[PDB]
């Protein structure tokens, strides 16, 4: 595998977004991953709609601003035959009625999705070398919340409570890291991103390797 991966450097990452006062990180994670594979497969970077998932992708498990799961995110887009753009179906940071007109408007599609084998950073690195990957981690602690620079090494629990997107990895000063795109806007972390420790084993740093998944497009 490559020593350094950064999907931003090849235009596969949309500018940092902000979920605001809404537990919709799951939708931002879904979208950033879908945005990335679309660029990789088609050559075009298009910003896509979180609100569509919040309004239209509710399940027994996935509940708009009350949290949810990226797998339901990917599933909705598969079942719907695609997703509308950010500009056409804009983010409001609150639960709205599903706009069926805008739901019929499809600019990006996916064929399938896959789960990364759990607790396997090597398999996670393998998937990240190919595309951005949706992950959940333990982001509730003081240190994670106040992170502004460097490689985050904890402390953090391992309970997945917040979804983000891995957009790369590297090493600096002998410390391996994942590059994480968060949805707390640009004033958090390293302009909205975090470098977080990689190759610690087990569930990964803050449980990052516990529930990794990514969308699939058959043709490049």
């Amino acid at each position: 595998l490559p020593d350094y991966v950064d999907w931003r450097s090849s235009g596969a990452v949309v500018d940092i977004k902000d979920q605001g006062q809404c537990g919709s990180c799951w939708a931002f994670s879904t979208i950033a991953a879908v945005e990335g594979i679309n660029k990789i497969a088609t050559g075009d970077l298009i910003s896509l709609s979180e609100q569509e998932l919040v309004d239209c992708g509710r399940t027994q498990n996935t509940r708009g601003c009350d949290g949810g799961f990226m797998t339901d995110g990917f599933q909705f887009i598969i079942n719907n035959g695609g997703i509308n753009t950010e500009a056409n179906y804009p983010y409001t940071a609150e639960e709205g009625q599903c706009n069926l007109d805008l739901q019929q408007e499809k600019y990006v599609s996916i064929d399938t999705y896959e789960n990364v084998p759990y607790n396997n950073e090597w398999a996670l690195q393998t998937a990240v070398a190919y595309q951005p990957v949706s992950v959940a981690l333990e982001a509730a602690g003081y240190n994670f919340q106040h992170y502004s620079s460097g490689i985050f090494t904890g402390p953090c629990g391992t309970a997945v409570d917040h979804a983000v997107t891995i957009v790369g990895y590297g090493t600096e000063g002998g410390i391996d890291y994942w590059i994480v795109k968060n949805s707390w806007g640009t004033t958090w972390g390293e302009e909205g991103y975090m470098r977080i420790q990689r190759n610690v084993g087990g569930v990964g740093q803050c449980g990052i390797a516990k529930k990794a998944s990514y969308p699939v497009k058959y043709y490049n």
